Parts: C-alpha cells; sequence; structure tokens
C-alpha cells in the first residue's frame, strides 16, 4: 500500500491513554500481565513518547483494574504528552536517571494573578516531599496549595533532561513567571493530525524525508540513494505551509526554514549569505532538513528574470543543492504554488526532483478539514459538519478556514446586542452560551467566494449507474472498454491484444454523453478529469491537462462539447491539433482513458478518428420508449411523486424527447408543484391574517408545455451518421 | 569502424583475472610460458594498471597451475586495482623499486571497531617480517590479527609512490583513522563502465580528447590540427555530467571542473577570475582537460541577455577559448541541454566547434543503464531487466535511475509492517531479505513520467516487412528506392543517374503507410524520424527536423498525416514552405530519404510533388483478397486463434475493407474472447463462493458488427487520383 507508512505498528510498547483513578502528575499504571510482557518491574521509572516528540518520565505501577491494551493516566500526563483520550503512546524502560542537582522552575502566570505567597514553601516543597517524582525539561505540572492550585514549568534541568527530585536537590522558583500565552503557543504546534485531506501526501512526504534520515542504512542495504530535493506544490491555502510547520514539529531531524521573501528582502549580498549559512547549518547538524517556503520567490525562471541579483541567488541555490555530498544526511524541502514559475534548472535529478501535489480536497478531505478547524469552536448541536463539506465545492484548506471565521463572526453578530464595543471588560454569561449554529454556517456558505473554483477538478464522480436511464449496451462497451484493461490485464496479455484508450460520444444533444463518461469514471474508481470545449477555446495548457491525467492515472480524460472546438474551425486548429499531439504520446500510459463527446459529428476533425486516437465510436441514440420511462425514474428519485403518476404513459405520449427534454417536464412539474405549494401557504397567510407531493395534474400541466429538443429532420441525419461516421477520414 | 578506439588491444601483456589459490596480497601468479614470452622472472617486482588509473606493485611468481591468458590474484589485489572476475589488466616490469623510508599508514574505522590493541605490534609488524611486500600509495590491505582482521590504507610514501617495506623502514599507524565512507566514496568512482548506451559516443570522445592529448605526435605527423572545444549535448539527465566524472577518472590528463552556476553565483568580478584562473592552471598542467559543465549557464546568446555581467563573461570565455595557442595541449570540453540556447560565437571554428550528441537510449541502450544502477541493488531472480527496458519508452538514464529507486521504494514498502519508523536501530533480519521482485518494477513501471516523451526519437523501427500483409509491389519499389542507393551505389555511379530521394504514399486511409515507411527503415537498418502533421501545426523547428535528419544519416524522414497540414490551408502555409525549402537543401545528402504520406490527395500541395522534392508517387490501394488474407495472418501472429478459423473465408466475406478495418474485426474478436474468458471466471467464482483462443464463433460475431471505413465513391475518387495525381501540378 502507498499509506503503510503511517500505519500503526501494534507493538506491545503502544498503549492508549485512560482516565486516571489515583494516579498522581508523576505516576502511571498498567495492568500486570502487561509489565510480565514487558519485564517492568515496580518504582520504576519509565519514559513516555508522544506527539510533537513530547516526552515525559514517569513512575510505572501495577493496576489490577488496567486493560491489557491501555495506560493510566491523569490529565496532567496527558497534557504533557500532547496527548488526549483514545490517543496511543510508546512506553519504554528508563535506567540512568541520577538525583537532580538543581531544578529551575517557574509558574505560570494566571495561576499566580493575586498571589503572593512563597511559591517553594507553600506549593513546591510539600508536593515534593521524599516522594522522588521524575521530572524532565519542558513539563507542566498542578501543584495544590493555598487557595488555589498554581501550575509550574521546569525551564532547566540538572542534569538534562531527565533527573530525580531529591530533597536533597534544590528547588528554586526565582526568575520572570512564565506567561500562559508562552505555554499556549507551544500547546497549538502544528502536527501530522492538523492536516486534513493530505493522508496519501503525508505519506509520502514520510517516506521521501522522515525515512531516509532516520534509517540510511535502509536504503544503503537495498543499494538506492534517497533523494535529496522534494518539492510540495498546490494551490494557494492548500496547506504546503502548515505540512512545513509540521514536520518541523514532528521530525527527529534538524529543521532549518528558509523563506522566499525572507531572503530576497535582503540586500544584494546578505542573500547568499544567509543561504550558504542556512545549507553550512544544516550540514554542520548531520540528519537535517531545509525548507524553502516560497521557491519561487527565490528562483524563477533565469529566462524570465531583469535584475542580476535574482540570477545570482538562483545560481547560488543551483550550486548549494549540487553541492550536497549525499552522505550529508541532508534533505531539501520546497514549496511553490507556481511550480511553473520555477527555473527548470531546479526540477532536474539532484535538485527538487521528487514532487508531491498537494491539491485541492474533496468532499471527504474538507470535511477533514472543517473538523480540524472546528475542533475548538463552540459548534451548536444542529451543525452537520458533513453537509457543509458537500457544499463548500471550491474550497481549499484557507478558504474553509475562513468559512469558519465568517460563521463565527455572524454568531456574534446575533449577540451584538448584549454586547458593547466600548465595555472596558466584556460581559461574561454571553461568552459560555456563545456558539455557532447551521445557520451561521449556511450564511458563511453564501457569503465565502472560493479560491479554487477556476481550476480543474480531477476527483471521482458521484454519477452512478443508476443516474442513467437505458442506455445498457453502451453500458457494457463502456464497461469493457475502460474497465476491462484495468481491472483484468492479463487477460489482454493472454490474446496478445492492446486495449484502445479512445472512446468518441455522439449522437442528439441531451442523450446522457456527458452522464455516460462520469458514470463509468465512476464505476472503474477512477479520477475524471472534464475539459469542455469552451474551456479550450478560451486558453502550453492543453499539455498540463494531459499531464495532470497522467499524474491522475487511472484516469478518465473527458473532452467535452468537441462541437464547441469544431464550429471555431485559427485557436481552435492550435488546441486540435495540441490534443492530437498529446494523444499520440498518451498512448504509453495503459490506464488513461480519453473520452471525447459531440453532437455535431459532421464536423469532427477526421485525424480524431485516426485508429490509435478515438477510434471507438460510440453512438448514443435518442432514448425509446422503455428507456424514456428509465429516464423519468432517474430523475425522479429524489423528489416525491405521488403514486397515481404513470411514468409508463409520460413515456408512451414523449416520442421523440431527448433524457435532458424528459428531465425539462420534470423540472416544470416541479415547477408547478411549487407554486401551488407556495400559493396555498400565501391563502393561509391571508386568511390568518397541501401539496406534499408532484401529482399526476401537474405532470398534465407540464407535458402540454413540453417542446422537443431534436427535430425529425435532426434524428434522419444523426442516424445517417451512426452508420457512416468511420468514414468521415479520407474524402 | 567508428568504434575502433574502444576495442581491446589483446596484447600479451594483457591478462585476465583468477580466483587466488595461495596468493597474498603482494603476490600475483602466472603461468611459467607467459613469463618467456614477456622476460619476466622470479622474484621480480611487478606493476598492474586497472580500471580508473589505479595502480598496485606485487610480487611476480611461477604457477604451474595458471592459463596462459590469465593471471592470478587475491580479492585485495582485485580490489585495489578496482577490477572484476572476468575483467583484464596490463603487466609491465617495474624497475627502480628501492627499499622505504617510512610508510605512513591508518586502518579503515570499521575494522577497528571496538579494538584498543596496538595496532603496529598486533597486526602489522607480523605480516611485514622479512616478506619483502611492495606497496604503493593508496593501497589497501587486509593484515590478520587478535579476533579480527584489520584493513589498512598506505597515505604516504617515502619516496612516492613505490617502495619496498624493509625491516628497516619505519613502520608507523598514527594519525586520524580512515573511516570506510572516504575508502566507500572512492571506490565508486565513475568510469567509462558506469556509462550506458553511449558507446558510439565514447569511441567519439576519446578519439576527440583522449587520442590528442596522449598523443599529440600522431596528429602532428600526419599534418592535422586537433580541436580544442568539445560540446556535449543532449536532453536533460542522459548523462553528460555523467561523462564529465568517466573522463576526469579515466584520463591520464590534468582535469579542471568548471561549473556554469558555480561562475555565476559569484560576484561582478570573482567569475572572470575564476575563469581565468581555470583556463591558466590547464595550460601549466601541459595536457588538461578543461570541463565547462551547464555552458549555457555561463555563455547565453548574447542578443538575448540583460546583464553586463553575464556579457562579459561570455566575452571572457571567447576570449579564453581563443586564446589556447594550439601548443598549450589544452582540451575543452563543455555540457549543455539546450544547446541552442549558447551563444552562436561559441560554436564556430576553434571554439567548441567539435559536437557529441548523448541522446536518448534506445531499448538495448536504456537496458544497458539498468544494469548498471541494478547492479548493487538487491533483485530477485523473476526481474526481467530485458522486460523493463522495453517497457521505458520515453526514459532517459536519469529516469531509469529513478525508476530503479521507486522499485526500490515499492519493496520496502511491502516490508514496513516488519519495521518501525521510530526504532532506535533497524531489525537485522529484514536487510538480508529485502529483494527488489519484478512487481516492484511493474509498479514503478505504472507509476514513472518519463521526462523525454515529448520529444523526436530517431531510432531504428521494430515493425518488419512481415507485420505488413501484401503489398509486395510496393515493397519493391520501396528496395530499389531506398536501399539500392545505399548499398549499391556504384550502380548508381555507373549509368549516371541519381537517385530520387523523396516519396509520396497515398491511398485510401488504413492501408499500411505508415508502416510500410517503418519497415522500410528497418529493412534498410536506417534511423527513422516521423513527423505527424498534427505535430508540425502545434510547432525554426522544421529546420531542427531536418537538421536531426541529416546527423542521423541513413535515416527515413517520415512526414505522415500531410492530410492534416492540408487540412490546415496561415501556421500550415509557413509549415510546408519551410519544408520544401529544406528538402531543397536536404538534396545534398545522397542518404537521407524523405517520405511524406497523404490519404487526402486531392488538396497536396503541388509544389510538393515537383521532380526532386516527392516526385515518386506510390499509390497504397486497398488490399486485394489475397492481401487480406495476409492482413490477417499479420495481425493475428501474436494472438492465440484457434484453427478452425478460416482466414480464407473471413477475407473473402469483407470486400471494401482497409487494413485498419480488419485490425479492428481481430480486436473485436480478441475483445469478445476476453468478455468470455472473463465471464467465465466470474461464474467459477460464483459457484465455489476455459476460452484459451480465439475461435470461430468469436470471429462470426465480431464480423457482423464490422463496419467498412472507406465508401464505395470514396472507392472511386481514390482510384482516380491513382491516375492523374502527377498532373495535379499546372492547373
Ligand atoms: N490541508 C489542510 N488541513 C488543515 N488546515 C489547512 C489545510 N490547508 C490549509 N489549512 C489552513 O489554512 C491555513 C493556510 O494554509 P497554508 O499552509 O498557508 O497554505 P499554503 O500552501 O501556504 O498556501 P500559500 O502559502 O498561499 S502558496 C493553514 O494555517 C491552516 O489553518
Ligand atoms: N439517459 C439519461 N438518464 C438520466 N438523465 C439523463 C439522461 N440523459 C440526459 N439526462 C439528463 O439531462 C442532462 C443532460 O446532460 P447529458 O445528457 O449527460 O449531457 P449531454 O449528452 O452532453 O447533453 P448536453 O450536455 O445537453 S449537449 C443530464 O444532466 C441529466 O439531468
Ligand atoms: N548513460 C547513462 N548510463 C548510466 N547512468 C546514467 C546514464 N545517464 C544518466 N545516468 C544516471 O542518471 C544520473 C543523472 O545523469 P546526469 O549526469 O545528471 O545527466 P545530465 O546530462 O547531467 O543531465 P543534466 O545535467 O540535467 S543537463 C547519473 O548520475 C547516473 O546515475
Ligand atoms: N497492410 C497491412 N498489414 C498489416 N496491418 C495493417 C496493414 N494496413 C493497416 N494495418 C493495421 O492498421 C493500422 C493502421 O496503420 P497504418 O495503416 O500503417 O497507417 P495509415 O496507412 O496511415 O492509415 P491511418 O494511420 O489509419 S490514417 C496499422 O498499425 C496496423 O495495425
Ligand atoms: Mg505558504
Ligand atoms: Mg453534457
Ligand atoms: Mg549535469
Ligand atoms: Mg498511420
Amino acid at each position: 500500500l502507498s499509506t503503510a507508512i503511517l500505519k500503526q505498528k501494534n507493538r506491545p510498547n503502544r498503549l492508549i491513554v485512560d482516565e486516571a483513578i489515583n494516579e498522581d502528575n508523576s505516576v502511571v499504571s498498567l495492568s500486570q500481565p502487561k509489565m510480565d510482557e514487558l519485564q517492568l518491574f515496580r518504582g520504576d521509572t519509565v519514559l513516555l513518547k508522544g506527539k510533537k516528540r513530547r516526552e515525559a518520565v514517569c513512575i510505572v505501577l501495577s493496576d489490577d483494574t488496567c486493560s491489557d491494551e491501555k495506560i493510566r493516566m491523569n490529565r496532567v500526563v496527558r497534557n504533557n504528552l500532547r496527548v488526549r483520550l483514545g490517543d496511543v503512546i510508546s512506553i519504554q524502560p528508563c535506567p540512568d536517571v541520577k538525583y537532580g542537582k538543581r531544578i529551575h522552575v517557574l509558574p505560570i502566570d494566571d495561576t499566580v494573578e493575586g498571589i503572593t505567597g512563597n511559591l517553594f514553601e507553600v506549593y513546591l516543597k510539600p508536593y515534593f516531599l521524599e516522594a522522588y517524582r521524575p521530572i524532565r525539561k519542558g513539563d507542566i505540572f498542578l501543584v495544590r496549595g493555598g487557595m488555589r492550585a498554581v501550575e509550574f514549568k521546569v525551564v532547566e534541568t540538572d542534569p538534562s533532561p531527565y533527573c530525580i527530585v531529591a530533597p536533597d536537590t534544590v528547588i528554586h522558583c526565582e526568575g520572570e513567571p512564565i506567561k500562559r500565552e508562552d505555554e499556549e503557543e507551544s500547546l497549538n504546534e502544528v502536527g501530522y493530525d492538523d492536516i486534513g485531506g493530505c493522508r496519501k501526501q503525508l505519506a509520502q512526504i514520510k517516506e521521501m524525508v522522515e525515512l531516509p534520515l532516520r534509517h540510511p542504512a535502509l536504503f544503503k542495504a537495498i543499494g538506492v540513494k534517497p533523494p535529496r530535493g522534494i518539492l510540495l506544490y498546490g494551490p494557494p491555502g492548500t496547506g504546503k505551509t502548515l505540512i512545513a510547520r509540521a514536520v518541523a514539529n514532528e521530525t527527529g531531524a534538524f529543521f532549518f526554514l528558509i523563506n522566499g521573501p525572507e531572503i530576497m528582502s535582503k540586500l544584494a549580498g546578505e542573500s547568499e549569505s544567509n543561504l550558504r549559512k542556512a545549507f553550512e547549518e544544516a550540514e554542520k547538524n548531520a540528519p537535517a532538513i531545509i525548507f524553502i517556503d516560497e521557491l519561487d520567490a527565490i528562483a524563477p525562471k533565469r529566462e524570465k528574470t531583469h535584475g542580476e541579483v535574482e540570477r545570482r541567488i538562483v545560481s547560488q541555490l543551483l550550486t548549494l543543492m549540487d553541492g550536497l555530498k549525499q552522505r550529508a544526511h541532508v534533505i531539501v524541502m520546497a514549496a511553490t504554488n507556481r511550480p511553473n514559475s520555477i527555473d527548470p534548472a531546479l526540477r532536474r535529478f539532484g535538485r527538487f526532483d521528487r514532487e508531491v501535489d498537494i491539491g485541492i480536497p474533496d468532499a471527504t478531505g474538507r470535511l477533514e478539514i472543517l473538523q480540524i478547524h472546528t475542533k475548538n469552536m463552540k459548534l451548536a448541536d444542529d451543525v452537520d459538519l458533513e453537509q457543509v463539506a458537500n457544499e463548500t465545492h471550491g474550497h481549499v484548506g484557507a478558504d474553509l478556514a475562513a468559512l469558519c471565521s465568517e460563521a463565527a463572526l455572524q454568531a456574534i453578530r446575533k449577540k451584538m446586542d448584549l454586547i458593547d464595543l466600548e465595555d472596558e471588560t466584556i460581559d461574561a454569561e454571553v461568552m459560555n452560551s456563545l456558539a455557532v449554529t447551521m445557520d451561521d454556517f449556511r450564511w458563511a456558505l453564501s457569503q465565502s467566494n472560493p479560491s479554487a473554483l477556476r481550476e480543474t477538478v480531477v476527483e471521482v464522480p458521484q454519477v452512478t449507474w443508476e443516474d442513467i436511464g437505458g442506455l445498457e449496451d453502451v453500458k457494457r462497451e463502456l464497461q469493457e472498454l475502460v474497465q476491462y484493461p484495468v481491472e483484468h490485464p492479463d487477460k489482454f496479455l493472454k490474446f496478445g491484444m492492446t486495449p484502445s484508450k479512445g472512446v468518441l460520444f455522439y449522437g442528439p444533444p441531451g442523450c446522457g454523453k456527458t452522464l455516460l463518461a462520469k458514470a463509468i469514471a465512476n464505476e472503474c474508481q477512477a479520477n475524471f478529469i472534464s475539459i469542455k470545449g469552451p474551456e479550450l477555446l478560451t486558453m502550453a495548457n492543453v499539455r498540463e491537462i494531459f499531464d495532470k491525467a497522467r499524474q491522475a492515472a487511472p484516469c478518465v480524460l473527458f473532452f467535452d462539447e468537441l462541437d464547441s472546438i469544431a464550429k471555431a474551425r485559427g485557436a481552435a486548429d492550435r488546441v486540435i491539433n495540441q490534443i492530437l499531439t498529446e494523444m499520440d504520446g498518451m498512448s504509453t500510459k495503459k490506464n488513461v482513458f480519453i473520452i471525447g463527446a459531440t453532437n455535431r459529428p459532421d464536423i469532427i476533425d477526421p485525424a480524431i478518428l485516426r485508429p490509435g486516437r478515438l477510434d471507438q465510436l460510440i453512438y448514443i441514440p435518442l432514448p425509446d420508449e422503455k428507456s424514456r420511462v428509465a429516464i423519468l425514474k432517474a430523475n425522479l428519485r429524489k423528489s416525491p411523486v405521488a403514486k397515481d403518476v404513470d411514468l409508463e404513459f409520460l413515456a408512451k405520449m414523449t416520442n421523440g424527447f431527448s433524457g435532458a427534454d424528459l428531465t425539462e417536464i420534470c423540472q416544470r412539474a416541479c415547477k408547478l408543484a411549487i407554486r401551488e405549494s407556495i400559493e396555498s401557504e400565501i391563502r393561509r397567510e391571508r386568511e390568518r391574517q397541501p401539496v406534499p407531493e408532484i401529482r399526476r395534474d401537474h405532470f398534465e400541466e407540464a407535458m402540454r408545455f413540453a417542446r422537443r429538443s431534436v427535430s425529425d429532420n435532426d434524428i434522419r441525419k444523426y442516424e445517417m451518421f451512426a452508420q457512416t461516421l468511420q468514414q468521415s477520414r479520407g474524402f
């Protein structure tokens, strides 16, 4: 699997956190059989490994009420490891823990507000009375005393980082008290759990970055060289910088961060000095990561660049990238939202040759993002994040963070009648009551302008075969053309046939060509890329479409509305010839399928049909009576149709209708039902100051206005091309 | 021959390595007749020359069990020469070897891990006890002693580089111990054996570079001046830098390396200083090579350049190139992947006038690359590198190195369930078991995006006359037009006729024009360049195509789908007029053949047909019955067709079918067989929870759906142009 690196090892050292019974900050309880397997004894000091490299040293005890697979700890231990209930930790024996020489501690500010008592005497001394509590640098623990308990932070240890607080150890609380904001900033460090919708890409990053650095011998043994340069790219706001901070906070390697604007804001000469210093300091620390965020800020195309300093930065960076000895254990990551603006010399072998695409999240990916962002918001109980994830079509992670911000602001606007902008301090009874409801999310949805609306979406469609009425033969052909070479490639090797990767749908308008392309991509669970003819004529970029379909294989590359390009024949001639050239180079990829659709088969370019490009000509015809019943059933699945409606009769009397004409009939019936329902409630309001389902009368009224969208002469010509389209090339 | 310089001289001094019997690190055994021919005696110290200029001094002995053509040595001697079993060395008498004054040695780190004993006393003294072992600087030898033997490196010799370790010689092991990584980096130096698919180009480089430098008198005697500038060019990743390191590590000349980005990363003034210093230091060392890697980094087109410093670098380089006295014995090599971005003044006589094209490797060349890269990988036994070489179509050497990396990573992913990313050290039982299987290579193939897919391939096609059915007369014409002027030029001089270098294939679509062009290029063993019409209309660059066909002569330059250009008549007018101009200038090359194909002969530009451009008009017609049998046989060669299938009957009932229509019939039959086979196995799985060959029923079902791709009126018009196409020019 591609995500095997992210899988939990499920070792016995892994344990699940539980709610403590009597265990204080410095002890943890386990089941006795667990120590028997782990050979742990009583009174042993143990080391806990958690999230974001956080550590803790505590005492392991025996619990007869502890589960085998779980560990016992209080909320303080759960806090110090950045772990939560239900999360997994690791445990290992901790030897060589010596008595503390001197521990430097300090309290949290908001705990010692208004308190003038001696912190050491009143709080620290009783808590450290012969208990032999093991502590580590950076730990936070709650100490009772006085009217209110105060938390303290271990800022320095003698020795570091583990020590035992003996009664002979010197405990001192001098120094500037620790602000809660300082600990709060460290509490909310980014981790791999703060990225949603990037599970596959996070697996790639771990293999490319964390594996060659933690286990360089694993690559020397298999006799391969790991990459030195990783280029994260994607649209703006998709979380490349967020992944940078996640790797910064959850890697064992030394991490150096370079900002593009930071480097180029410096004078001519301090930029190169800072670049050289970054790579030098990364080589001094053996396993290191250099992240160059906004790579295209410092390394644009040398052909398209005016200043001398910009060109000297790019050459300096190329030199430093080439100067990595491959024995230095330095990996250079970079992020960019304009991957094609980067100097081509920086994307070669040995320099940023591996690329990770942090693309647009899909509906489930962006539901995961929404849960991450709302995880600390005060949500109401009626808010359905699954729904919000479904309407947020063109949103990226930053668009969803902005959407949650706007929802919170709408919630505040509903409470401004209770607050004032000029209060010295806000009311206390409005904070606890302040919650974001699903209505605020609907409002924020109506006002959000996504930044990723105008760019190609590559995802499995939700259109299913059940959305299509009839075309059972075409469904069989499409399965045998798109699914068999992908699912049973050995069959195609047995008979020596190579599969054809192209299909042309043609026929009258509104008969289901677009639905068929999406439905076959959905059944095969293949990514779907749709490029309408108008999008091509308003566009170098055809090359990016085919490259995008190559990266996302198995893919169905749909070229819809080819008739729009054909009518434009100029720019349309270049577009078609580019597409033909790409389809010739595309034959290598055995799992990218190209589909074209046109309802003007008389003007299609004959070269499109050459054996090897789109030689499978499938004719989607105007639906017959049985298919019309099926179309009407398929369109009305989401509608409450009353049982007296005879779809058999509706399909009998609509003779030359398309699938889209039948959809328009159902649309009119819903419009009549909505009008009747709206009139009914206005009449009720009129008297005070119904229409649950679409009935047969609505379909009668809607159908006497039915207009047939394909002429009889049109049907004749389409039937003629059903026989003579393969002959269109030649004369 | 063009590769005569690479041929082994097969001198008596050449010997084949053998597995030692009793020979230790300082002795080598030979057959007694070999010394009789070589006049070598017993106890003589001898010098061994191996790969990458490595040397060794040892003692020659007499072996009655040694072959005449082979030499005896242990693994230590085999290691010190960078030679392997089956490889050839050279031998010569070594006189004037004096006693050592002081030899500075040091051990390898991993050999002395955990060992605190005295290296000299325990190891070095017993091994050097009166044995009079001859040693050289940089030698590595294994010395027994203690619980574990330790290897030592000779870092300095008094005198250098040969010395005799007398008992009176001072042996000392002080100094920082030698890391194995340091020796490992020197072990894996690049040599001419680390380049695959460039045998012809390596021969060119040796003649242009290593011959004028080793034997300048050989050029003064024949009265010619050797070139001073060699330009390696090719697509990115094709191994130009690799050849640079190979020449650096396997030439007797002083080698200076200049990096384009290195030079231009310096300040305005240190760049010119570094260039001048490089050429000065190359002239101080008499036979020298200056390699300027990434030439286009420092020397772009002065017309297309903005900075003043860039233009001063180009002028500085032109001055230095012109300043080579031709008596300095300095050769300047350069590499570039944009040979047309270089200043035209640098490709003139006396400056980079010789060019070597490190092009795309072909199937056998890239099999050689794959063997080089996997030679230290742990491959399984089922991996077929010949197959991988066949699917990797658009790959260059760097794409194949990346492909082997991805295969190794897939192998690791299959073993992550046994390893952990957080282990302090990896498991030992998973390394030895970790091997790359052919399944990992198929996966890496499915994910590889080659960088050389979108560029012209120049190679001999695999299409053979047996792939074509019928057209026996056309095959005779093509042989008499393409093969006779190449194979029997004296015949064409006898009769005073000059051959015509152009052919126009025309006729109905799908009748074999593309196959005929590839088949004649394959029979003549000529390079084949194909330029489809769409590729031209999406493109200065026509000039590069004809230049590329001129460099690769004997070549068949195929202009396929000329009908696509004709229908576009603009950009198409410029393309045709450019092609016509090139065909006029192309008549000089007597061994570049141009072929055009069109299935719209009614709109071909009449100037194409002028006597001297494409005046040979060959009409490929719609196949007759006998040819249809031949086409069906040719298409089904790779398919398991059952014997009851009557191809004679199939061809009888398909009357007006093209070659491509018959191929489509065979494709449908294979699709029906695949569907039946897939249904059969699903039925077997259905009952548990066949179709070995295509039978006559499949061809019956497939043929009732057969559609004829050429109309009867189309056939009439094509037959009319079979008589009146030469008349198309004039009115
Ligand atoms: N995949 C994601 N998961 C969770 N939060 C995300 C994700 N992507 C974006 N966000 C949020 O959006 C914010 C902005 O994302 P960034 O990390 O700046 O994206 P970006 O790749 O840097 O885009 P740029 O810098 O404009 S090219 C982050 O701080 C997160 O709060
Ligand atoms: N066979 C069908 N089954 C169900 N709904 C259909 C069918 N054909 C058309 N429709 C409906 O009519 C709409 C027309 O879209 P399609 O027919 O898939 O695209 P089309 O064939 O290119 O025709 P266009 O887009 O109007 S030119 C669909 O979105 C459906 O709502
Ligand atoms: N012909 C070849 N034989 C063997 N290995 C090769 C060959 N070509 C490339 N490689 C491998 O691929 C790597 C990349 O080759 P390079 O030397 O970078 O090619 P290149 O010509 O320098 O391309 P540039 O520098 O981007 S223009 C080499 O280090 C080898 O490991
Ligand atoms: N005479 C033939 N013998 C064998 N196979 C043939 C023959 N003619 C056509 N084919 C098959 O049909 C395919 C069509 O390719 P060609 O006929 O060589 O190209 P063409 O003549 O330019 O016609 P196109 O490419 O369809 S416009 C070939 O790749 C073969 O698979
Ligand atoms: Mg950013
Ligand atoms: Mg549509
Ligand atoms: Mg290079
Ligand atoms: Mg062809």
